[PDB]
């Protein structure tokens, strides 16, 4: 089996993406945030503290012929930024594109924080990092991709992330149409959960490019790029008037500026993520202070290759034996 949905930036900034998904019988539509950086499968529900609820549409179980509660499993999530999520599990039947998991584990929000309610295009998320990562208690869940693969064609999925445009997310194959010369393919640790692995080096703008290890993630559910401290100030160096801003919390630059590219390292291969992609536009409305696409990943305590990354590219998240990550340029 194979799927293929598409995927469509939630705003004008490319902030995240969301990807309509079907749950239950008859089937129940929500657009959601799909993660590489997490392993749980939550949705806004009927269940949902009302005042919780803002503009998302619900899942409600009651209504779907095959939905059961698991019963005396719960959830509970922090993620990376404050916010917050918890609630209890359903089973029930997800499809993605046409390809479907019976018995996917639904994660049923009774509480969600301000930051999840504020974001009224986002009805929930749908991990796709490794299913130790995933917190339902007592009874650990798989993720849909752990639950698909067995099933798929090839044990893989794609992000193929637009560019203030849609892309696609396709489970099972490789569209070879997608991407322009070939896929390098590098080593991931799954020690952590997560898509880690290590780029070969940066290079900003037409610079020369510098060899060194950087151990990052994949994660389609940040949307920057965050790196270590003397990379990101070598790049914001080539940016007049860019400055590490602590009351912004992050480089802000110019709205003026013409931002010059970055290239990121994939063994001997190499990604360019075009200026205008690390354009985040005004701090606040109406101002001429831009935020920065890249960003320091200290006191983070991991690197993170974002959505500004990962857009740039075609990535294969290869879920065999063995697991891999697979970049080309697009």
């Amino acid at each position: 089996s194979t799927g293929s949905a598409t995927t469509t930036p939630i705003d004008s900034l490319d902030d995240a993406y969301i990807t309509p998904v079907q749950i239950g019988t008859p089937a129940q539509t929500l657009n959601l945030d799909f993660d590489t950086g997490s392993s749980d499968l939550w949705v806004f529900s009927s269940e949902t503290t009302a005042s919780e609820v803002d503009g998302q549409t619900i899942y409600t179980p009651s209504k779907s012929t095959t939905a059961k509660l698991l019963s005396g499993a719960t959830w509970s999530i922090s993620y990376g930024d404050g916010s917050s999520s918890s609630g209890d599990v359903y089973t029930d039947t997800v499809s993605v594109g046409g390809l479907t998991v019976t018995g996917q584990a639904v994660e049923s929000a009774k509480k969600v924080s301000s930051s999840f309610t504020e974001d009224s295009t986002i009805d929930g998320l749908l991990g796709l990092a490794f299913s130790t990562l995933n917190t339902v208690s007592p009874t650990q869940q798989k993720t849909f991709f752990d639950n698909a693969k067995a099933s798929l064609d090839s044990p893989v999925f794609t992000a193929d992330l637009g560019y203030h445009a849609p892309g696609t997310y396709n489970f099972g194959f490789i569209d070879t149409t997608a991407y322009t010369g070939s896929i390098t393919y590098t080593a991931v640790s799954t020690k952590q959960g997560f898509w880690e692995w290590t780029s070969t080096g940066y290079a900003v703008g037409s610079g020369t490019f510098k060899s060194t290890s950087i151990d990052g993630i994949a994660d389609t559910g940040t949307t920057l790029l965050y790196l270590p401290a003397t990379v990101v100030s070598a790049y914001w160096a080539q940016v007049s008037g860019a400055k590490s801003s602590s009351s912004v919390g992050g480089y802000v630059f110019p709205c003026s500026a013409t931002l010059p590219s970055f290239t990121f390292g994939v063994g001997s291969a190499r990604i360019v993520i075009p200026g205008d992609y690390i354009d985040f536009g005004p701090i606040s409305t109406g101002s001429s202070s831009c935020f920065g696409g890249i960003q320091s990943s200290a006191g983070i305590g991991i690197n993170i290759f974002g959505d500004v990354a990962l857009k740039a590219a075609f990535v294969v998240f290869n879920g065999a034996t063995t697991p891999t990550l697979g970049f080309a340029s697009k």
